[PDB]
């Protein structure tokens, strides 16, 4: 393996290496590299040394399928074999003042939804895909277009509390907004904008208001189906692509199968990320990410590759996911009263199925304040915090915003 | 600042305050090597363990910071006298007087069984390994289970049938009783594996998950075109726990129950083909770092080496075929043919471009399974034995052969 050989290899170099001022240069690096050696080590899992070892075996057989694909017609046929089987009115007036604020972080949803007759996923995705001109780029009839949007804005629960159309139409709006970033100009394709938009609105799709830890220990059609793994985030994106199905709803029915093909790949990509356990690894990648940052004249990121793009559009959607704290307060408040309530739902959901309560799910015994102050400190602050310095000097004031209303909960605690 | 960069931050002022060859290597070898997510890994446990020592100090302070602590703890961080009916019954017998041999033709199996060789196999199993007792299983449960799982299996399909799955789980049985592997494994371990097994392959529509994604199928739809099969397979075979009298689990303990589907779901996931590299990969540091017992017996600490192990040994009893004697690894062969022939004949239907080895004007049949063998089976099998060494040599013998017989038959 090559962890293994590469360990030996450096452990090799210490030994060897040992075979006034020199003194402390010499001795100064010794017990740095010896430093460096156990971190190697201790840092290790047992994913990652099988990671570069799977890896080596998958670039070895195939330099050796490739030889034996230039034998024989068997020999390519085999090769070919091998090779895919073992290797990877006055509403409308207030509306569009409250659209004026589209590309603003600012924007309140909540208007947005009273004015459309509470529809702001469809308002606001129309508003979204006008102004990106993303119906006349990927040729969307307005017909299919709205066809889709409200068959999706229908199968968001209007009884859930906040996993409802009016949060997935705040992550759809923060999204274009964070995709707006100037830090990230002609970054990515028409295609990955239209991915990670389209990703926003339907992450959330058919949620029944409970997690899927829920789901899981209630022994749900849903949890056994998907094994027990990311239960909702996979049902999201089964509901969400099979609408498309529907008559004069496909949306992506003007794009080649090449394109439809990325574009699935991504969107399932960035869904699943919206998984809360998947949030270290989002976190870890968007640290690692900024660390080796590359900035072209002016200000923008220089992002080469679609691994490094996809990492930076799945945390895009996560972050904006987790935006509410950094939203205005009046806006804010609004969201943890709604988080609440939902909370409260799937307690009620555990009492009568004579449940031991969930942690936050009864409202008898519910802390708030002092929780969001949590929220913010543990998950939000360090997320939006990383984000922050990738897109530097941008989202300076959303970090300010955040940071204000945590001491805002922190004031309220009794 | 993550570990990796960290690392290299302190490697490269000690390089460049140093000045040699084997550092140099490794200056290269060690970034080369490295992927985008085994990068990714290092770093995303520094934080969740970070995390979880200001959590454990939360909880402490109040009844509040307990309920905060344990809220952001489970959001963000992850974790008949035969079974079947027969009036054959005494050549059954004889044939099951090898149920604890490599060799057991399970085909006669199948004969003496009305058809029937997943139900006979099992209730075979699960009475030698005394499982049924074990975990208090009443017969009805068991031959109820049993018989709907069977039921679920395809006949049209001519080789992800029933009689496919009566073989990975008598080859699975075998493996399980490599001396090698003693004490090792639970008894809930060795119920998990078995059960993997006789459910790894069920409602299998005989078509590859390539073929499901590519067709726009719902089942690719549903699954996200990730381990689309595999994620059915499991889907169904607990499922039918849900039938009337048909639940074989509901004696253990909800640990128990939710332990065993947690190591059943790893195992039947790991029968992906297209995650072969990671479980041989695994399998070779196991066997690289491995700990031997006096007398010869494996030293397999945590449960997840012995989950490695136990995947790999799913995995391994499904690619098993070329390493059973050549008249059963012949009859197998013209099975796994004849249904990626019809494979083929759905591509066909489809105005798709036929498959690989889907056409019969142009499939290398010897050719292709010296492709298979040299390139997948051996290895595979060559990295077991040497982890439960003397163990496992007639086996890699038998393959050997059989390569060697195929080598000779192509025109
Ligand atoms: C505005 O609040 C919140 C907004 C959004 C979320 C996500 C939705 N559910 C989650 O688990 C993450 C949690 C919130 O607050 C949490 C703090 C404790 C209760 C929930
Ligand atoms: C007995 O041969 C085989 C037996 C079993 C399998 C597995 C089941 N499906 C797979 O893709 C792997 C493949 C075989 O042979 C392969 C090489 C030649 C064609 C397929
Ligand atoms: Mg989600
Ligand atoms: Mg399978
Ligand atoms: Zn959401
Ligand atoms: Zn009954
Ligand atoms: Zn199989």
């Amino acid at each position: 393996t090559p962890f293994a050989q590469v360990l030996a290899s450096l452990r090799s170099v210490r030994n060897n290496f040992t075979i006034e001022s020199y003194q402390k240069l010499a001795m100064e690096t010794l017990e740095e590299l010896d430093w460096a050696l156990d971190q190697l080590e201790t840092i290790q899992t047992y994913r990652s040394v099988s990671e570069m070892a799977s890896n080596k075996f998958k670039r070895m057989l195939n330099r050796e399928l490739t030889h034996l694909s230039e034998m024989s017609r068997c020999g390519n046929q085999v090769s070919e074999y091998i090779s895919n089987t073992f290797l990877d009115t006055e509403n409308e007036d207030h509306l569009a003042k409250e659209l004026e604020d589209l590309n603003k972080w600012g924007l309140n949803i909540f208007n947005v939804a009273g004015y459309s007759h509470n529809r702001p996923l469809t308002a606001i995705m129309y508003a979204i895909f006008q102004e990106r001109d993303l119906l006349k780029t990927f040729r969307i009839s307005s017909d299919t277009f709205i066809t889709y949007m409200m068959t999706l804005e229908d199968h968001y629960h209007s009884d859930v509390a906040y996993h409802n159309s009016l949060h997935a139409a705040d992550v759809a709006q923060s999204t274009h907004v964070l995709l707006s970033t100037p830090a990230l100009d002609a970054v990515f394709t028409d295609l990955e904008i239209l991915a990670a938009i389209f990703a926003a609105a339907i992450h959330d799709v058919d949620h029944p208001g409970v997690s899927n830890q829920f789901l899981i220990n209630t022994n749900s059609e849903l949890a056994l189906m998907y094994n027990d793994e990311s239960v909702l985030e996979n049902h999201h994106l089964a509901v969400g692509f099979k609408l498309l199905q529907e008559e004069h709803a496909d949306i992506f029915m003007n794009l080649t199968k090449k394109q439809r093909q990325t574009l699935r790949k991504m969107v399932i990509d960035m869904v699943l990320a919206t998984d809360m356990s998947k949030h270290m690894s989002l976190l870890a990648d968007l640290k690692t990410m900024v660390e080796t940052k590359k900035v072209t004249s002016s200000g923008v990121l220089l992002l080469d590759n679609y691994t490094d793009r996809i990492q930076v559009l799945r945390n895009m959607v996560h972050a904006a996911d987790l935006s509410n704290p950094t939203k205005s307060l009046e806006l804010y408040r609004q969201w943890t009263d709604r988080i609440m309530e939902e909370f409260f739902q799937q307690g009620d959901k555990e009492r009568e199925r004579g449940m031991e309560i969930s942690p936050m799910a009864d409202k008898h015994t519910a802390c708030v304040e002092k929780s969001q102050v949590g929220f913010i400190d543990y998950i939000v602050h360090p997320l939006w915090e990383t984000w922050a310095d990738l897109v530097q000097p941008d989202a300076q004031d959303i970090l300010d915003t955040l940071e204000d209303n945590r001491n805002w909960y922190q004031a309220m605690i009794p």
